């Protein structure tokens, strides 16, 4: 019912933003879930996200809640009833602590698991005796490997034989340290690849382990591990000494937590040295004759690779076991170990190879839970696993909350952090989900993932594309669709985050996200020196595609994670941070947190572990959050409203995530006067159809073609097919052609021929070709093809300086079009900007205030020109949604006039019980901690300015009056007259009075609130009287003040 302009002056709870709200360590009480509660809606918050988060925390009250236990329900339970009763979202993890989805009900065979092996020889010609040797058992992240400085589950996996030929066995060497210690060199290829040799350091550094030998030995394989390499600081390089003392670099070596294999040409030589270039033990060091699997541990996804493709290998053109070849006879073994199988005869030279594989647990758990609390992370690729962990997880919060208060009261949402949980690379049905989602049956092909080459090295390498592309396939659909299956099922939504810190395992940060409700990214606070942290941007840009693509259109972020910054933040340091979230597509910011305050004694109080945000009730500015609460409120709501606008879907291939390709480059292919979304393979392949020279999806995003980024040199014949089809019903592609299939599902289904006419089809070679009813333009340069197909920018502006950042988004309803608008600099600019809009008279519409703004434009030729200032980091919106009477308006221009300087002396009082007498006097405006009063230099805390002044006008009626603060530490609100006009938090503090000041004299009251910085430091002064409390140390004593109190001038302007 209501219109657009009374949402946005009173935004609804769908545009509140939410906070995470930790208990800390058991510090829980009700009395203070009631008062955080009820804060949060004096403040406006929409809604909160619980977690229970078992961080070494002090007590500060009588007893700690444990988690699950009577009293701690009991508490939940009332939470859960506050956040109905107040109208609050209340939301829960999707494990005890905070992620990922694992607790003790997983019982070990659920666990996740990585595939292990053991590995035996036989004849041909002979029945096989004794028993196969049992793969290791371990938990751990790789074969025998331990977790880093007791529950275990070995499962089978199958057994499979092989054809391989005899080779030359190599001699033990002589294991020569780097200072010339003579070390057991049996150990080096020992059972236990964790327990080698140590290694002397020598002058220079330069640790190695030279192994000569007394005759030239033929090397093409290394393996090697160095224990505890965890920033995970050290690299390898493998040498071969010809002379002993003459060395050539044959490879380097990436080290990690699980052993690390390098194949190559072949080397002829006497002496190989390993050189670790940065107790330094070296577990294993394994030389092979035979050609191995290239980085076979990465590939098969035991350790993860930031791209790859770039893992090139050596061109040798080996060709290892024939795929054919391979015999399942997995039938054959008895559980006593015996294999009963007649190895038929092979040629001279040739004996057979017998895998025995089998799996095991990596062991690791959800945290920060108490250890009742704490067990396995369910397997991630198994759906029915998941399922039974979380309908167990769900079914514990409605024995905690009580059934009615989970659903659609009390909790009503799950949210899945963002996930690290190990290496894991099998899981019981794998070889039916590869086939299923392959083409093609993986049993032939499995050695690979053991460092057995099967077929040419890239039949391997696209082998394990394969293999580790169904991992992330069921990652997708396995967890997070059935965690948002089980959610849907129990009536609660989910808040869906992904991987956003680079590529911590296998999986696509798009699909992982598409089956939540609300897509979820972070963003970090960050110095303005140094900008945000890259990975973010791109967790923020893949979850706002997420949400344009699937139709969520809700778009959540975890919001100014801050780390040692104790209480530094008022929202005039916020702002920037959140206008970038906001620039990015993020529309529901969740605060990074709010801290449980279970008692109001301790000021501030509980905060979680070194981070902030530290927005709780105990904040000293928390009274006067709402505005600012407000100003996030209203730019979401219009951020929500109709649906994204973007003409660009910038595919970016099949090979690693948005936080893998852009983790630390941030994409420098994407347009910048015309908005982009992502688009992965499923985007591709499911979502988008024709409508006449447009690429639309169910949801209304709609585009003008698609652009060839990322990894997309490398595309796959399914891609390929879809990407055609799209051309030829009518759409527009802009790139180059692809070089290779990264997959093998192409050539085992015999669709060779037709990945190479498709390339030829749509890339005949004039670099802009008409492709049955569509085109093809073969450029790397997306905003000079959008000019060649006639597409006028979306947003572009003149008249500021080079490098000026105006980044915008483009909203789109039935009824107009809304920009949003971010001048990222300090420095203001005076711009002409040019919005692709026409027939609308724009206005301009301020999230401070919830008002709009009438505004002069001009439209002509396809676009409305408007002259816009902006001030240092201001967000603006400029809507069209007003049918424009005229085309062309000039509105008068407004000329400001200082009428008086409010100098002289103020009253100001100080907020009890804060260390600051109860008033003072001040002859003139003076920053508080400049004070000679200690009480005063040190307040933190609301300050009341008081004060009266003489007005001769009338206002409101075309003229209006402005106050304005001058510098203010940090935010104030301002009453004239008894009548509240505002509250002032960022720069220029600068409010409208004009309506609420009267003839003659009038009184003024100004609440200044500042941070709880200049406290904590006076706390830490020689001689003083404590004020504050906090876990652990926040300043010294040393630590500069921040501005404080009303500094000025206060200035009375006219227009
Ligand atoms: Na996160």
């Amino acid at each position: 019912e209501p219109s657009l302009e009374q949402a946005f002056k009173d935004p609804p709870s769908s545009a509140r933003p939410r906070v995470w709200w930790h208990w800390m360590n058991g510090n829980i009480t009700k009395d203070g879930i009631r008062k955080d509660l009820e804060w949060m809606k004096r403040v406006g918050i929409g809604g909160l996200q619980n977690f229970d988060a078992n961080l070494q925390t002090p007590q500060i009250v009588d007893h700690r809640l444990v988690y699950m236990t009577p009293e701690w329900k009991d508490a939940f339970r009332f939470a859960a009833h506050e956040a109905d009763r107040l109208d609050l979202e209340l939301a829960i993890a999707a494990s005890p602590g905070w992620s990922e989805t694992g607790g003790p009900w997983v019982k070990p065979q659920d666990g996740l698991k990585k595939l292990v092996w053991s590995e035996t020889t036989l004849a041909g010609g002979q029945r096989f005796v004794g028993r196969l040797a049992s793969p290791p058992g371990t938990t751990g992240p790789f074969q025998t490997l331990h977790p880093p400085v007791g529950v275990s589950y070995a499962g089978e996996v199958g057994v499979l034989a092989f054809p391989v030929p005899d080779i030359a066995s190599l001699p033990v060497p002589r294991a020569l340290d780097g200072a010339g210690n003579v070390l057991a060199g049996k150990a080096l290829v020992d059972a236990d690849i964790a327990g080698g040799v140590t290694l002397a350091r020598v002058d220079g550094k330069a640790p190695l382990l030279r192994l000569d030998y007394q005759r030239p030995v033929t090397v093409r394989s290394a393996t090697v591990f160095v224990p505890n390499v965890r920033g995970a600081a050290f690299a390898g390089t493998l040498e071969s000494s010809q002379d002993g003392k003459t060395w050539t670099p044959i490879k380097a070596l990436e080290l990690s937590n699980v052993p690390t294999t390098i194949s190559f040409a072949p080397v002829e030589a006497a002496h190989f040295r390993l050189v670790l270039n940065p107790p330094i033990m070296v577990g294993q060091f394994e030389l092979h004759s035979d050609a191995l699997v290239d980085r076979y541990e990465t590939k098969a996804g035991f350790v993860m690779s930031r791209d790859y493709y770039a893992l090139v290998g050596p061109h040798d053109n080996v060709t290892g076991v024939d795929p054919d070849s391979v015999i399942d006879l997995t039938d054959k073994l008895k559980a006593d170990g015996t294999l009963d199988w007649a190895a038929p005869k092979l040629p001279a030279g040739q004996h057979w190879r017998v895998l025995r594989l089998g799996y095991s647990l990596l062991g690791t758990t959800n945290h920060p839970a108490p250890p009742e609390a704490t067990g396995l992370e369910v397997d991630k690729f198994d759906g029915e696993a998941v399922r039974e962990y979380l309908e167990h997880y769900i079914g514990m919060y409605k024995d905690a909350a009580g059934p009615d208060m989970v659903g659609k009261r009390g909790v009503r949402a799950l949210l899945t952090d963002s996930i690290e949980v190990g290496e894991a690379n099998w899981t019981p049905r794998m070889l039916e989900q590869f086939q299923r989602l392959r083409g093609y049956d993986a049993r032939p092909w499995l050695p690979a993932l053991t460092g057995t080459l099967v077929g040419t090295r890239e039949q391997s390498d696209r082998f394990l594309y394969d293999y580790r592309r169904t991992l992330a396939d069921l990652l997708a659909s396995e967890h997070y669709g059935t965690v948002a299956d089980v959610a849907h099922e129990n009536d609660l939504k989910v808040y869906g985050e992904a991987l956003e810190d680079h590529r911590p395992m296998l999986g696509d940060d798009m699909a992982m996200r598409s089956h939540a409700d609300i897509p979820m990214a972070a963003l970090w606070t960050f110095n303005r020196d140094e900008g945000p942290r890259q990975t973010l941007i791109a967790d923020m840009k893949g979850a706002a595609s997420v949400a344009h693509l699937y139709g969520q259109n809700l778009v959540a972020a975890e919001s100014m994670t801050a780390s040692m910054a104790p209480w530094a933040f008022a929202p005039k340091d916020l702002k920037r941070f959140i206008d970038l979230e906001f620039v990015t597509g993020v529309n529901r910011p969740v605060i990074h947190t709010s801290v449980h305050v279970p008692v109001d004694d301790k000021k501030p109080g509980l905060s979680l572990a070194i981070f902030g945000q530290y927005f709780n009730r105990q904040e000293s500015w928390a009274e006067m959050a709402r505005p600012w609460v407000d100003y996030i409120a209203r730019s979401s709501l219009l951020l929500q409203t109709g649906r994204n606008v973007a003409d660009v879907a910038y595919f970016y291939g099949e090979e690693a995530p948005l936080t893998g390709l852009y983790g630390d480059e941030p994409v420098a292919d994407a347009p910048v006067r015309y908005a982009y979304d992502y688009i992965n393979f499923n985007a591709l392949t499911e979502l988008l159809a024709n409508d006449g020279e447009d690429l639309v999806a169910p949801s209304g995003a709609r585009y003008k073609t698609i652009y060839l980024g990322g990894s997309s040199s490398h595309m796959t014949l399914a891609a390929l097919r879809k990407l055609a089809a799209l051309v030829v019903g009518g759409a527009t592609v802009v790139g180059k052609a692809p070089i290779a299939t990264p997959s093998n599902t192409s050539a085992q289904e015999g669709d060779l021929t037709e990945w190479s006419s498709l390339v030829a089809r749509l890339w005949p070679g004039s670099g802009d070709a008409r492709v049955g009813k569509g085109r093809v333009i073969a450029s790397q340069d997306i905003e000079s093809a959008l000019q060649a197909m006639d597409v006028a920018p979306d947003f572009t502006f003149t008249g500021a300086d080079a490098g000026v950042k105006i980044p915008f988004v483009h909203r789109r309803d039935g009824k107009g079009e809304i920009y949003y608008l971010v001048n990222q600099q300090e420095a203001a600019q005076s711009i002409e900007a040019h919005f692709r809009v026409t027939g609308k008279q724009p206005e301009l519409w301020h999230p401070e205030t919830g008002k709009s703004e009438p505004i002069s434009y001009r439209i002509s030729g396809g676009e409305t020109v408007v002259p816009l200032h902006l001030d240092g980091d201001e967000a603006v919106f400029v809507v069209f949604r007003k049918a424009a009477a005229r085309d062309r308006v000039t509105l008068a221009r407004q000329g400001e006039r200082a009428v008086a300087t409010l100098d002289g002396a103020w009253q100001v009082a100080f907020q009890a019980d804060r260390g600051a007498p109860a008033s003072i006097e001040l002859a003139r405006l003076e920053p508080l901690d400049k004070s000679a009063d200690p009480g005063v230099k040190y307040f933190s805390g609301i300050a009341t300015y008081s004060r009266n002044f003489r007005v001769t006008g009338k206002y409101g009626e075309g003229r209006s009056l402005w106050l304005d603060l001058g510098r203010v530490g940090d935010l104030a609100q301002v009453s004239v007259n008894g009548v509240d006009v505002g509250t002032a938090w960022h720069a220029p503090y600068r409010l409208d009075i004009g309506k609420a000041v009267r003839k003659g004299q009038n009184t003024l009251e100004i609440r200044v609130a500042n941070t709880w910085v200049n406290r904590l430091i006076g706390d830490q002064q020689e001689g003083a009287q404590k004020i504050t409390w906090t876990a652990m140390p926040t300043y010294r004593a040393d630590a500069p003040l921040r501005p404080s109190g009303l500094i000025g001038p206060v200035r009375l302007i006219e227009e």
